[PDB]
């Protein structure tokens, strides 16, 4: 049977789906974008800032987290300089932080270090989550930590979800080649279409109770918005808050313009300061302070969750209805024949 | 449980995914009626309405557009005297008929007892979630006023939002979520349904009601309102392709020796001006006077319904039957293989 | 009450959808046979037509593909007497067989009595619908004054159409409603049908009454008309594959330092001269003599029938087997990957 | 009659459609096998065969191509004796395997003589159309005067052409008809099989007889080769990915300020000096060991997301995942400005 079924399963994207309005009650202002990962984390916006040497650092997590999100400082520094930067976070009023670190066998040395700067969530991130490597972390780091908040990744299967979850994590990403600035599915030719993986993953975990993180693929606020209603309780973001002034990466200029080093974990300039290469380096626009780019984002989502008629996201997960669209439907959906002059804070 | 299985269930076709096909034809496209009846006392010779926006229809628009068989919506971003007298200019040229929109907002009764004593023939309760409850209560309240009034609700993309409508009052339904030319609610909440899909899916509710239905945007090209009609639509909505026209209340101006008039969206940046925005504001080229480009939208509705052999427009939307095609499908439909030299009328 | 729920039910297959599977084969490309007969009084050595535009076939390209095994149509954008003038020219300079196009007009009876005494081989009676009352009675009123005649009936594009034009006495039906190069009958009327569904369907409800049909239109690579031969048609007609042969009735315009001749469609607003077109104008690269590209045609053609095992064409469109593929197996069918540094001839 | 009706039906796969699902694993990379074996005389360390054509494979691409574990084929437009000589230069060197390229002709009885007095370890039988049947009585002649050799047998695309050749005597099937780079067969005679529904079709046919298959044509990354080798086939065949190599025959030009060699198709205008393929151009990518490392690097990425411990296991458990044309877009890179040109991405 695993010779004829080779060819049987079948994925949808972002871009493949619509987001159905249904009867509302509730006005977009009035909606609640406030979600609960578990008891000793708890978020205003589902929105997290991704564990990378040009996204999140010290400034940039606690930026998020006085905007009710979450940072996650990444692990390309040493052991003592990311110690510090959580620290320094919590010095802000104690905020929300997280951190994250490697399947290396120094790992534990550098969860202890992040434990005693009192970090609320680590995520033990690899590109291949259902790893025999990785669930025997989990169960080393579950069993000298038993309260502390561990988010485990990637995944794209429901298989790889329930692995996991008995593994000792109680927070799962999703999310296998979906990034702007990955390559995986190029190179390895592995991935499953982000939209299928939530999903899937979601199902599995919410029998569980626990909460799943839809990572990498959003390139527009409606994408947060499908990723939340395919069953996600957060998004991690990457290339969207690349070009925030917050963010550590380097400023360069093109065409007269400002733009903002935005480089893969997996690409070989990531390597070097953390085989094969599974990214790529580049640049995005500069989009100013992170504020303005949030208020984007959330004012995105309260409108969708105002055409579903969703008061709060766990009603939105648990209704929203989606519609299958072709490709000459998603032209459709994007502005078309028309000279656009002016171009939109969300556009 | 069953909401959250049936998550990716629907299936939605849009306008460049279809074709009509030809059938046996007694009838030439200079024989056919193209008159078409919203109400007892609403009737046009021909189904086109210009759309409400400060862009595209306002009392030089409405005049040209009545005298050619039409119907204009003057819009509402003026005073609520402003927009009367323009309804009282209109009918003082002949008896010709006028529409003005109306939004849910707290000057719309004052703003109807306005309209309604200028003599206006049809009022559009148009907002972005027609399946609103505010929306819903609003046409409950304007009908219990105005018991023989023409009330056009909108917008809906679902059935069970037309039944809703329906059992408040309206007596003719407008249907489009998300298929504007200058529109972004599908990139920037994730929300919409593909036009093709939602007229037949409205239209099949309101036709055990005895109701019409308007296509409101997403057409592009005369053929675009021939399959729009034969989905079940009665009248179609028009935009973009009547805001480079002379009657336009916009302004002709040049960029690279080509002639121009500004397109905006009502819910861009610069028509509010007059929370997240969901329009973008745009170019389209000056088309001359508005006869000539409905000239070639009717002709081209004649000979469309020639190929169909339909003598009335009830015999196209009861009987035209349409044909699934692929994106290479779509690009045969276009020409292709030829550099065009002369720029059509039409095309 | 059925047919409103048979809306969008058919499906429709165009050139670029699907690609000839390959078969056991015994012959080669030099040895197949590639005779095509339309009646006893119709024979070609190749089947290839070159379709009857004023842009296209006049008395020089009717002669040269004559010379070369297939049939020229004469355009009908001309009087009665400079067609018939026309056809006789044909004849006296050595043209084994042509033929001219009529169109259904009041005096059609005075151009085709004219068109016989100068021993035409064939007339076409080519308008948008075929599937029109007013063709069909033409057709009946043709053969009942010449039995013997060769009468080309079209365009059609189901079986419904097929079957009438047969019982009004032509022998011959022409196939293709939207798919030609400078076409836009489906972007103005939205009515069409995909060329290898058409052809097929076509084929299937002549092939009861042992009658030929044509597939008019789409075909831009010889691979192309190969499939519109495996899919039921015996000649295939082509327009812009011969609008900028020497021969053509243009004349070599420059652009840029490179050669062009002018091809339009009929339907074009400057065909009409000598008000709502269905085609455009434009140009296409001058290609030389007309032996070169029939020679690269035949040569095509060829090489499918060698690889699908056909010794003829009615073996071909009787055995050749099709196999779908997406839009991402087009991009493959074609050179990808590599600049392309020479001009081919095929390509 | 019943073949008319099902003229339609059959639908086609290729490699940007799908993605191969991860899996279990409990291995790495590093710690897999990429070794594969064609027949008890013939084994490769790699899956990499390079195509017998003038513009990507000679002595010093077999050379370099063996000497990493590979397989190179010497192409047929040259002399018999040239031919012979550039096959007894390979195993000078090392006593390292190669291959040869014979066209279906008159003549081709004389070349094969003269490749296995050369000690050819296999001889390539490449046609246009595998299925013919002057292509079958050439392997059966050619099996019956020497039934030591291995023979390579192609194109074909269906399980029938691929049954027709196992028992012709081919002991490896070459599976592709139109994915080629500089191909336009598609194009010009209407006529292909998307490679992998092909070489799922023809795996399935060849796996009952115990012959390998050959993923030849339309590879151009990385992970396209992963997804051939997942779909049935022992080894694939690159021609576009090795022609920019400095082992390659052409020479360096500069076309539009960038270094570039020349690759045509063996049935462009050019080589056979009606056409079905055109000439090009490919950047220079330098030497051969740096385009066999990212090659070989993506396929144990892939074999470690699959939990693939062997070759074996990765083409009898991966499974697939059908795509569409937006989720092709989702995975390569997007809405990212790229700086930097990647070994594996460009
Ligand atoms: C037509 C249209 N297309 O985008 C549009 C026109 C003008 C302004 C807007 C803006 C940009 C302001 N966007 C929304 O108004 N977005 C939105 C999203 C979701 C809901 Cl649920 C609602 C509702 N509005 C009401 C009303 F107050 F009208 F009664 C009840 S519910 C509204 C949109
Ligand atoms: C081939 C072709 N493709 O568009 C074409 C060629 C020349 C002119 C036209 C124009 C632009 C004039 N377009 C129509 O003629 N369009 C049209 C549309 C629908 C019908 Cl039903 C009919 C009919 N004409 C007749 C006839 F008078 F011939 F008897 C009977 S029914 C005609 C089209
Ligand atoms: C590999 C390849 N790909 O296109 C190719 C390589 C070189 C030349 C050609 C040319 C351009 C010459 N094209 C054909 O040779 N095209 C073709 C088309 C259909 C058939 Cl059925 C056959 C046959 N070959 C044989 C042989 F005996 F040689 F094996 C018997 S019949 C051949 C093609
Ligand atoms: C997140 C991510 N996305 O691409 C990424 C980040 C940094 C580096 C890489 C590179 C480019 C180095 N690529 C792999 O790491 N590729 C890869 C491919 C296949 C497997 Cl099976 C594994 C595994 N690593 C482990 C470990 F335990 F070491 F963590 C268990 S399994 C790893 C990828
Ligand atoms: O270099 C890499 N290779 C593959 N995936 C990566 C790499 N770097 C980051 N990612 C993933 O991409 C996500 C963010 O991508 P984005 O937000 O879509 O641009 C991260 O959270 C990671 O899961
Ligand atoms: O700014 C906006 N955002 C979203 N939809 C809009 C906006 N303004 C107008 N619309 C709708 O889009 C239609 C325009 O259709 P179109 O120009 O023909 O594509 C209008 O008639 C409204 O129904
Ligand atoms: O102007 C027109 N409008 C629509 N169809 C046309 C027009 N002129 C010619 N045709 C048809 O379309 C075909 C175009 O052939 P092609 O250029 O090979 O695609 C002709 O052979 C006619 O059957
Ligand atoms: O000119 C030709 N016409 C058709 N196919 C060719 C031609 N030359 C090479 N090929 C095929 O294309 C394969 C390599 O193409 P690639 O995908 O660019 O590596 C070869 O192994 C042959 O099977
Ligand atoms: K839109
Ligand atoms: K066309
Ligand atoms: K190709
Ligand atoms: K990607």
């Amino acid at each position: 049977a695993m010779w004829e079924s080779k060819f049987v399963k079948e994925g949808l994207t972002f871009d493949d789906v619509l987001l159905v309005p249904a009867k509302s009650d509730v006005l977009p202002r009035e909606v609640s974008v406030k979600t609960v990962l578990s008891e000793s984390l708890q978020l205003n916006i589902p929105l997290i800032s991704a564990g990378m040497d040009t996204v999140t650092e010290a400034d940039m997590a606690i930026a998020m987290a006085r905007q009710g999100g979450l940072g996650i400082i990444h692990k390309n520094m040493s052991i003592e300089q990311q110690a510090e930067q959580v620290d320094k976070v919590k010095r802000s009023g104690g905020l929300l932080v997280g951190a994250a670190v490697g399947v290396t066998a120094d790992a534990m040395t550098r969860i202890d270090a992040l434990v005693k700067a009192s970090v609320d969530a680590i995520v033990l991130d690899t590109a291949h989550g259902h790893s025999q490597g990785v669930i025997d972390k989990v169960k080393e780091v579950r069993a000298k930590y038993p309260s502390l908040n561990i988010i485990a990744g990637n995944v794209a299967t429901a298989e790889a979800t329930k692995a996991l979850i008995e593994a000792g994590a109680n927070v799962v990403k999703v999310g296998i080649g979906p990034g702007s600035i990955c390559t995986t599915r190029v190179v390895a030719g592995v991935g499953v279409p982000q939209l299928t993986a939530v999903y899937d993953c979601a199902t599995e975990a919410r029998k569980h109770g626990i909460p799943v993180i839809a990572d990498g693929g959003i390139k527009y606020s409606g994408d947060m918005v499908k990723a939340l209603a395919a069953g996600a309780h957060v998004v991690m973001l990457g290339s969207m808050f690349a070009g925030v002034a917050e963010s550590p990466g380097e400023t360069e200029i093109y065409q007269g313009r400002q733009f903002k080093v935005y480089r893969g974990m997996g690409s070989v300039g990531a390597m070097e300061k953390g085989l094969v290469p599974e990214g790529i380096e580049g640049r995005v626009p500069y989009k100013g302070p992170l504020a303005d780019t949030v208020h984007q984002l959330v004012g995105g989502l309260r409108a969708g969750m105002g055409y579903c008629g969703a008061q709060d996201l766990e009603f939105l997960r648990e209704n929203a209805q989606f519609i299958r669209m072709s490709g000459a439907g998603l032209l459709e959906s994007h502005p078309h024949h028309v000279q656009i002059t002016k171009e939109a804070p969300n556009y």
